[PDB]
C-alpha cells in the first residue's frame, strides 16, 4: 500500500509522535494509503513555516508567480496516470472524474497564472486638491485551506492556486479519505519550485480534524479560512473563526435541482439529469439532487429517465473500467441514506428505479413524487439517488427551487429561453444553467452558493478579494487645511 | 423632550408593549429623547415587512432608484439645522461635526445613487460551443443593518442607501443614544418617497438589544448582515450569523495610528495629529488613537503638539458654539478610560497634558512615552485622549503600527514620499493617508479595516458585492454531449 507524510518547508516528515492512521477501502477494507496523523504541533509548525516565508514570498512579483503557477499545472498533467490511479483507489472515482480533476486542477493553475498580473486596483477621483486616491490589492498572509475528498484533485487547487496568486502561503489540510491524492497535489507544487514554506501540508484521522482546525483558526499567523465541506461541520468552523473576527470562504452542501417546464426538450433534459444525477456516484457537492418537473411531462420524463439510469454500469473503477457509479467513499455513506430512504418510502415515496444501499454500495436510485414532508425532499445525500419533486406551472417551480436551505448550482430546462429565464433569474442559486446540467464549473466564472452553501467565492474574478488586502491609499499636499 | 416612534410599512408606530426607554444628557441627566422600546415581537414585525416589501422592490428599475436615493439626499440636506441641533443634543456633537455627518450622509445617498446602473456582471469567455456564460449581479433579500451612534448620521446613511440601490429592504436597528438622529435620518427617507416596508426602524434600551438582534438574525426573512461597532460586540453577531451561515459586514475597532518618520514635516503633521485625535472628541473608531514617532523628532512634535491641543475649546455644543472637545456620549466612558489611564500612568506613561475624567467630561489628554505593556498601548479608548509611542526607524515604525490587533485607518507623514510609501505599503490597515490624517472617509473609496478592525466594506465599488448575489448564468444549445 500507498505510505504518505506532512509537508513542512519543502520537507516531507513524519508527525510530531510519528503516529499513522490509514485509509481503508470502503467496502474489501484493504489498506489503500497510510498517510502521518499530525498533531497540533505540527499544524502549528505549519502556520510558522507560512508566516515566515510570507515574509519574502507577498514580494514575489507576478512574472515570477506566473511562471510557477503554470509550471504546477504542467507537472500535474505529466502525473495524469498517476492521479487515476490513486483516486480510483481512494475515493472510487471512474477514470472520466479522476481523468477530469486533473484537467481542471491544471486549468485552475493555468487560470490563477493568468490573472498574475489582473490582481489590480482603482486610481479614483477626488474633490481634495493635489491628491491621488487609489485602492491597493496586496496578499494577506498565511490562508488555512480546508479541503475535501470528492473533487478530490481541483478543490485542493482551488485552495492552493488562487491563495499563491495573489501573494499569500497556505496550510492546506487535506482529507482522511484522500491522503495520498492530497500529498501527490503537493508534491506536483514542490516539484514546480515553489519556494519553502510556501505550501505546507497537513493531513490526519478524523478523530483529530477539529482540534486541529480549532488551532489553525486561533492561530495568530492564520489570518483567512476558506472551508470546503458539509453545512454541518462550516457553521462550526465560522463560529470558530467568528471568536477571532476572522474572514472566511464557506463552500458548503447543495441540493441542486434540475427544472424541467412543460416546455422542455426532454430528450436534453434526460441527458443533463442522467449525467448530473449520476457523475461519481452523486458525491458531488452540486449533483442533481431534486427533479423539478411539470406535472404534464412528468410521466413521461421520468420513464426516459428511469430507462437511461438502469442501464448505467454499477462496479469498482479501481478493479475495473467504465465504472458511472463507483462505490461511495466510507461504510457509512449508506446509513445515512437508508435513513432518508426509508423515511420518504414510509411517507409515500415511489422507488421507480434502484434500491436501498448497504455500505458504500447502492445502485442507481430514484425516488419519484417526493412532497414536503419528507426529510429527502431538501436534506442532501451524498449518493448514486436522486428525488423527483413534481410541480404544476412556472410559479410553484420557481416556489420548490426556492425553498431549498441550499443554493449551490441549478439547471432550467425549457424551449422557451425568455420562460427558462424568467425561472433562472429570480431562483436563489449560486449558479444557474440554462437547458444546462447542474454540474459544470469553468475557472473563469465565479464558483459558490447562497444560504445554506456558504459564502464567499472561488474562481473567475471574484475569487481575487478572497485573498487580498484592499486598501484605500492617498498622497497628499505638505499643506492642506483643517478646521481647528 | 423629543419623542420618537418606531417605524414599519410606513408607519410611525409604538412598540407592542407601549414601552418607552430615554436618552439623558450624560452629564445633567436631562431627558433629551424618550423612544417606543422595541420588542423582539416588533423586530419580527419588521422583518416580514422588509421581506414582503422585497417581493416587489427587488423589481424597481435603476432609474426609479437612482431618482430616490437622490431625493433623500436633497430632503437631508433640507433638515441640516434639525439634525445639527438634535446631534448636539444627544450625541454631544458640535456643529462641526453635525454638519459634516448630513453632508456626508447625503453624499453617501448619491453615491449610491449613482451606482443604480453600474451594479453590472460580466460576460465571459467558454470553451462550450452556442454558450453564452455570464454573471449577475442581482438583489440580496432583507439587510439587518446595526449602526451605532458616533458617525449618528453617516453610519446609518451607509448601511441604508447602499443596500438600498441594490435593490434591498433593511431592518434598521438604531442607537440608544441617538433614537431622534435614527428617527430623523428615517423620516428623511420616508418623505423622499420609498416605498413602505423598504426601510423599518427600530431601537431599543441597552438590555433589550442582543436579544433584538439575535431574533433578526435567527430570523429567516434577514439574508445579510452589517455591524458597526465594537469588536467585542462584533464577534458576539459574527458568531450568531455563523450558526445560521449568514454574511457579515463588519466595522469594528481601531487603534489608527499616525506615523511620524524623522523626515516628517512637523508643522503639517501636527496639524494632522490635533485633527484626527481630537474631532468629535477622539469618538470616531478612526480617531487618531497612536502618534507613533521617531525619537530623533519626537521631542520637538510632542512640544508644537501639547501647545496646540491645550488651547482647544471645552464645552457643550448644545449650551455654546466652537467647541472642538464636546461631553462623551456615556456617564462611564470616563470609567474605562480611567482604567485605562491608571493603568498607563503606573507604568511609567508621562501625562504631557490633560488629565484624568469623570463621567462624560474629560480635558484634552496626551500621554507620552507609551510601551508594550500598557493596556493603553493597543486597547481602543473612546476619548479626547490619545498616546505616543517613541521609535527608532523605519523598520521599528512599521513594527509597532503592524503590531496592533486592529487595522482600520492610519496617516504617514515623511518629506520622502517614496519612503513613506514603503511604510504605507507594508502596514496593516484598510485605509493609509500619505502626509494625511487617519479620520477620512470618501464615497467613492471603500472604507473598511483588516484584523479586530472586521472584515467587508462599505463606501467605493467594493461595497456592491456586500449587497448583491453574484450569480453565474449560462445560455446553452439544445443538443450537447455527455460522457455517460
Ligand atoms: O461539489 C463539489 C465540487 C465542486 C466543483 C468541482 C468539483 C467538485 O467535486
Ligand atoms: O461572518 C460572516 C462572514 C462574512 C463574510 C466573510 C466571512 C465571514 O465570516
Ligand atoms: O469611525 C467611525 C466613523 C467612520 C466613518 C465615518 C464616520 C464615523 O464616525
Amino acid at each position: 500500500h500507498m505510505k504518505t507524510k506532512l509537508f513542512i518547508n519543502n520537507a516531507w516528515i513524519d508527525s510530531s509522535d510519528q503516529q499513522t492512521f490509514e485509509r481503508k477501502h470502503p467496502v474489501s477494507s484493504e489498506v489503500m494509503t497510510e498517510s502521518a496523523n499530525a498533531t497540533v504541533t505540527d499544524a502549528i509548525k505549519a502556520a510558522q513555516a507560512a508566516e515566515e516565508a510570507f515574509k519574502t514570498w507577498k514580494d514575489v512579483g507576478p512574472s515570477e508567480r506566473r511562471r510557477l503557477l503554470l509550471k504546477v499545472a504542467d507537472v500535474m498533467e505529466s502525473k495524469t496516470p498517476k492521479f487515476i490511479e490513486v483516486m480510483a483507489m481512494e475515493v472510487g472515482a471512474s477514470a472520466l472524474w479522476a481523468g477530469f480533476n486533473v484537467h481542471a486542477s491544471a486549468n485552475v493553475f493555468r487560470e490563477a497564472a493568468s490573472l498574475a498580473t489582473q490582481i489590480q486596483g482603482e486610481t479614483i477621483p477626488t474633490d481634495k486638491a493635489e491628491t491621488l486616491s487609489m485602492t491597493l490589492r496586496q496578499p494577506v498572509g498565511p490562508i488555512l485551506s480546508i479541503v475535501p475528498w470528492n473533487g478530490t484533485a481541483v478543490l485542493a487547487a482551488r485552495a492552493i492556486a488562487y491563495p499563491l496568486v495573489c501573494g499569500n502561503t497556505v496550510v492546506f489540510k487535506g482529507s482522511e479519505f484522500s491522503p495520498a491524492t492530497h500529498a501527490l497535489i503537493t508534491q506536483c507544487v514542490q516539484e514546480a519550485g515553489l519556494p519553502a514554506g510556501v505550501l505546507n501540508y497537513l493531513n490526519s484521522s478524523p478523530d483529530r480534524s477539529p482540534e486541529i482546525a480549532d488551532a489553525l483558526i486561533s492561530a495568530k499567523e492564520i489570518r483567512r479560512i476558506n472551508f470546503t465541506g458539509s453545512t454541518r461541520v462550516g457553521s462550526i468552523i465560522a463560529q470558530k473563526a467568528a471568536q477571532h473576527l476572522k474572514r472566511c470562504l464557506l463552500e458548503l452542501g447543495g441540493k441542486s435541482p434540475l427544472i424541467v417546464l412543460d416546455d422542455a426538450d426532454i430528450n436534453a433534459a434526460v441527458k443533463a439529469a442522467v449525467f448530473g444525477s449520476f457523475l461519481f456516484q452523486g458525491q458531488i457537492c452540486m449533483s442533481t439532487e431534486r427533479l423539478v418537473v411539470d406535472e404534464k411531462i412528468a410521466d413521461e420524463f421520468v420513464a426516459r429517465f428511469v430507462e437511461k439510469t438502469e442501464r448505467l454500469s454499477v462496479g469498482d473503477p479501481c478493479l475495473t473500467g467504465d465504472c458511472i457509479i463507483g462505490p461511495m467513499v466510507s461504510p457509512n455513506s449508506g446509513e445515512r441514506i437508508n435513513g432518508l430512504f426509508k423515511d420518504a418510502i414510509d411517507k409515500g415515496a415511489k422507488v421507480v428505479c434502484g434500491g436501498m444501499a448497504q455500505g458504500a454500495v447502492m445502485p442507481a436510485t430514484i425516488l419519484d413524487h417526493v412532497k414536503s414532508d419528507m426529510r429527502i425532499y431538501d436534506e442532501e445525500t451524498f449518493g448514486p439517488i436522486t428525488v423527483v419533486i413534481r410541480c404544476k406551472g412556472e410559479a410553484e417551480a420557481i416556489r420548490i427551487a426556492n425553498d431549498s436551505v441550499y443554493g449551490l448550482s441549478s439547471g432550467v430546462f425549457g424551449r422557451d429561453i425568455n420562460r427558462a429565464l424568467r425561472v433562472g433569474m429570480s431562483i436563489e442559486y449560486g449558479c444557474v444553467h440554462i437547458n444546462g446540467s447542474t454540474v459544470q464549473n469553468e475557472a473563469q466564472a465565479p464558483y459558490g452558493g447562497t444560504k445554506n452553501t456558504g459564502y464567499g467565492r472561488f474562481d473567475g474574478r471574484a475569487v481575487i478579494d478572497e485573498f487580498t488586502e484592499l486598501k484605500w491609499l492617498t498622497i497628499e499636499p505638505f499643506e492642506q487645511q483643517y478646521p481647528f
